[PDB]
RNA sequence: AUGGACCGCCAGUGAUAAGUGGAAUGCCAUGUGGGCUGUCGAGCCCCACGCACGUGGGG
């Protein structure tokens, strides 16, 4: 919130919504300009969207220790089909979801994280299944 | 008023140059169209004349 001047702004979080530049056509019209908020369940879909696809163009740039590159990375899994098996309620659904986690180290996810990430360094390995399930960072 | 409403795929362009289908070839040999046969009274009207048998002029 601190270290970025522009805020990107509704448009260019959603999918589907015309960031700044886009050309507006299709999707609904948004002009960018007093855009309609987002209802905020609809605000975690996209952004559950945006964490796993995400463009990776270059963005709004934030100056982090004197550094500033707006240049955003891809998603980690931009463009698969994942497969999730179902049975006939959510519950044996989700519960046959679960991956074998590999013995390794015990993992953590991002919302699991009792620390907040330093942008800079070396994202750490992690053998548990909170790194293999593509939720550690 | 519909995963919809609004909405161009579009600006340019020789298919070009050349070329015998050519040499030879009887549809030939045979055949009645025949017998019968003469072309010899309604015609519609007006008028004139008449021996009322018909005669004559005009359409």
């Amino acid at each position: 919130r601190e270290e970025c001047p522009k805020t990107s702004g509704v448009n260019k979080l959603a999918w589907g919504r015309t960031a700044g530049e886009n050309q507006v056509w299709l999707g609904g019209h948004h002009h960018d300009l007093d855009p309609h908020p987002l209802d905020s369940a609809e605000a975690v879909w996209h952004l559950l969207a945006t964490l796993g696809y995400g463009p990776s163009g270059m963005c709004t740039a934030r100056v982090v220790r004197g550094r500033s590159e707006r240049n955003v990375t891809a998603g980690p899994l931009r463009g698969t089909v994942s497969y999730h098996p179902l049975g006939r309620t959510l519950f044996e659904s989700l519960i046959l979801n679960i991956p074998y986690p590999g013995t390794g180290a015990a993992d953590l996810a991002f919302w699991e994280q009792p620390e907040l990430n330093d942008p800079l360094g070396l994202p750490e390995e992690s053998a548990g299944l909170a790194g293999i399930l593509r939720l550690d960072h």
